[PDB]
């Protein structure tokens, strides 16, 4: 599937920052109207301070579409996960905490279930060709490979992993082919590198299950409908 995405700061839709207006709901509704089966939101306000989590907006956005939304941004505690789910979020995207405190996050799998959680990992390919996990693009590697981290969570039934290569795709997509083949029981999502429609074509056949598309839609390079048509053929 194609997974259209928006980044939100204080109610404003932004491109990672250019202001694309304060109308996230009509945008999301039109993504869904074109056939999207899943949507993705990053709460940048919440990421900078969980106390300011945009729960009221998220409630409104989720209520206003007919498809599941996965939401990330400053998900640090069990209470954060629960609050998002209570607001009507289908899946909570766990990023830095999944690298930082695996034993704690494994407990979240046991409480909420693997269908409710997406693990989002930034990956750098290093000098040796190892897939190094990092918690952000501006921090050093954390000393764990993507494979090692995935295998940490397999025993609690990990099902959804979102991988961003921080080291466009129309490149060598071996990263995705490799990991998808190694863990066929996990549905991998790809993020980044989508600059035009050919980039979506490049991921077909890699085994990647979901393709997150954000800025290319905002920039009017192609539509959700065209993306889905490409992805499905």
């Amino acid at each position: 599937m194609i997974i259209p995405a928006l980044d939100l700061i204080g109610g404003t839709v932004v491109r990672v920052l250019r202001d694309y207006g304060n109308d996230p709901l009509p945008r999301l509704q039109d993504y869904a109207a074109q056939g999207a089966g899943v949507l993705h939101l990053v709460d940048l306000t919440g990421a900078k301070d969980p106390a300011k989590r945009q729960i009221p907006l998220i409630k409104t956005l989720v209520a206003g579409v007919n498809v599941p939304v996965q939401v990330g941004g400053g998900v640090r505690t069990e209470e954060d996960v629960a609050a998002l789910l209570k607001a009507g979020v289908a899946r909570v995207v766990i990023a830095s905490t999944a690298v930082k405190s695996p034993d704690v996050v494994k407990g979240w799998f046991e409480r909420f279930g693997a269908q409710a959680l997406v693990l989002a990992l930034d990956v750098r390919i290093d000098e040796h060709g190892t897939k190094q996990v990092a918690v952000s693009g501006w921090q050093e590697n954390s000393g764990v490979s993507l494979e090692q981290l995935v295998e940490t969570y397999l025993p609690v039934g990990l099902k959804h992993v979102l991988c961003t290569d921080i080291s466009t795709l129309a490149s060598n997509v071996s990263l995705y082919e490799e990991v998808c083949a190694r863990y066929p029981q996990i549905a991998f999502q790809s993020s980044g590198g989508i600059g035009d429609i050919d980039d979506i074509a490049a991921l077909r056949g890699t085994g990647v299950r979901g393709v997150i598309v954000g800025r290319a839609l905002l920039e009017g390079k192609f539509t959700v409908k065209e993306a889905i048509q490409c992805w499905q053929n």
